[PDB]
């Protein structure tokens, strides 16, 4: 058994790294060749929290356009939203509003939503800087971490940090 249990689901634009930022974390390697999500995966993790078990249970959604009416409907039994973008792709921070938009309408009143940037190993080629990005963060207070689900960057942080904070939310 576990002392908590929290639902997590990973959101934002097609291409961005939502799935290999989860099976890094839950798998421990950066999956070669991966492909387009097709509907909505399911990962699970059981982590330590300061000798807190904590198990997560992930879904790692579509972001093809086509999927997006179901992809939304699992914002509403969703702890936290992690909610991504791809540093080196303006147009998927550009649509940073219209995601949190619809995480007003279909995610719980109570969820607690985290942005990241991914695809910091490509720090030279981003066309959003550190500081728009801040910026844009501040503004929507909003914890704001970049990522490289590739290089391992800040992976393992994300999720336990998050865990922490589900944690002191229950409590
Ligand atoms: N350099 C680099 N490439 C990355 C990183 N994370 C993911 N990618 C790559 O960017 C592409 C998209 O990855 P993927 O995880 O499928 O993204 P997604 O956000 O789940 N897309 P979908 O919404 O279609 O399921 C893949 O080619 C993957 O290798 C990263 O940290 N660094
Ligand atoms: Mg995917």
């Amino acid at each position: 058994d576990y002392d908590f249990l929290f639902k997590i689901v990973l959101i934002g634009n097609a291409g961005v790294g939502k799935t290999c930022l989860v099976r890094r974390f839950t798998q421990g390697l950066f999956p070669p060749g991966q492909g387009a999500t097709i509907g909505v995966d399911f990962m699970i993790k059981t982590v330590e929290i300061n000798g807190e078990k904590v198990k997560l249970q992930i879904w790692d959604t579509a972001g093809q356009e086509r999927f997006r009416s179901i992809t939304q409907s699992y914002y509403r039994s969703a702890n936290a939203l992690i909610l991504t973008y791809d540093i080196t792709c303006e147009e998927s921070f550009r649509c940073l509003p219209e995601w949190l938009r619809e995480i007003e309408q279909y995610a719980s009143n109570k969820v607690i939503t985290v942005l990241v940037g991914n695809k910091i190993d490509l720090a030279e080629r981003r066309e959003v800087s550190q500081q728009r990005a801040e910026e844009f963060s501040e503004a929507q207070d909003m914890y704001y971490l970049e990522t490289s689900a590739k290089e391992s960057d800040n992976v393992e942080k994300l999720f336990l940090d998050l865990a922490c904070r589900l944690i002191s939310e229950a409590r």
